[PDB]
């Protein structure tokens, strides 16, 4: 494809190098595509990578469906989406490559604005958990959005700043976590 | 103190162009130095920038020390250092070269090891408060160590995916969320 092998080449590119490590001359040489092509659905390397990650938090929301059956009770969704986060292909192995962007961009306009319908996929997850949580007793949470919103980083950064340490150590950890925070909303 | 003149240029340096524009170059002739002298004190860049960022752990331990007089109990300690480490890294100018930095030496074992003999001081920080907080009864926790690797990731999380909003709601997320992660070891 063409207005796709290039979101494959970029969303590579993204994770292998970083943000900037990747400039669009790369794009439009593993992908080969003259630079005009790259400028429809992409109006700009902001767009490239803002539309990636709708991609990827897509694919992942979804890969979720498809695996939150194995959870009966929705204390139990809580500990399974956390630990799936330490092992898809999706999405979070782009957390770095985030960082980074929001750290060049912050200051446009824009930045703040997609990181909206953004933000809202990425803590719809425990939205939904702690929500269908009360009407089901498991948990009683008046600030759901507040929590969503904790959980959903806190978890990220044990996902994200701990990608070094051996895969069943991380595992463990991210368990321990989501049981003392459950916990915590008790 | 030929030494400690590079390190002071270097940090200045690597705060105003970055770590990837900081050349060796011009951190020798604006510390009136040499390759020669560089390379017996530090090698590379990467080990350069390492070093500057030990010597920056250790003055924030060192506030940290002062500071915690202000928190009498371990659970105030707890909430006191969250929102600490939030509200600082706010204004901390090294924190790009840091970014710039950790995506994009995560690969390598050599800026992968040195790197987490650092971490570990950061975690050692709750790591005490998890230990002393035990003596005193303010909770029992049979696994310190990795209740602190948790605090450590999960604060991050939230330091570093929540620049988007207003600091008075980061502040507040901060807040909540000590207040659950300390209420789940009750
Ligand atoms: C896992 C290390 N680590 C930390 C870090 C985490 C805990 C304590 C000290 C530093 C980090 C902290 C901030 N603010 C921003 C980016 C990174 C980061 C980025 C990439 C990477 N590969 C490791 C990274
Ligand atoms: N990897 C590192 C090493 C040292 C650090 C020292 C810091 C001091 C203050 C502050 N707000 C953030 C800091 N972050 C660090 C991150």
């Amino acid at each position: 494809n063409l207005k796709d092998k290039i979101l494959g080449v970029a969303k590579e590119l993204f994770i292998k190098n970083g943000y900037n490590a990747t400039t669009t001359g790369e794009i439009v040489k593993l992908s080969e595509s003259s630079k005009g092509n790259l400028y429809y659905h992409f109006k700009t390397k902001e767009n490239l990578f803002l539309e990636i990650l709708n991609i990827e938090e897509s694919k992942w929301q979804e890969q979720w469906k498809k695996e939150q059956i194995k959870c009966k009770t929705n204390r139990e969704k809580f500990y399974l989406y956390n630990e799936l986060s330490l092992t898809t292909e999706y999405y979070y192995p782009l957390q770095n490559a985030i960082i980074e962007f929001y750290t060049e961009y912050y200051k446009t306009n824009s930045i703040n604005e997609k990181m909206n319908k953004l933000e809202n996929k990425y803590i719809d997850a425990y939205h939904v958990i702690f929500k269908e949580g009360n009407l089901n007793g498991e948990w009683s949470i008046n600030d759901v959005n507040a929590v969503s919103k904790i959980a959903a980083n806190a978890v990220n950064g044990i996902v994200t700043f701990t990608h070094e340490q051996n895969i069943n150590e991380r595992i463990k950890l991210m368990n321990k976590f989501s049981q003392i925070f459950l916990n915590g909303l008790s």
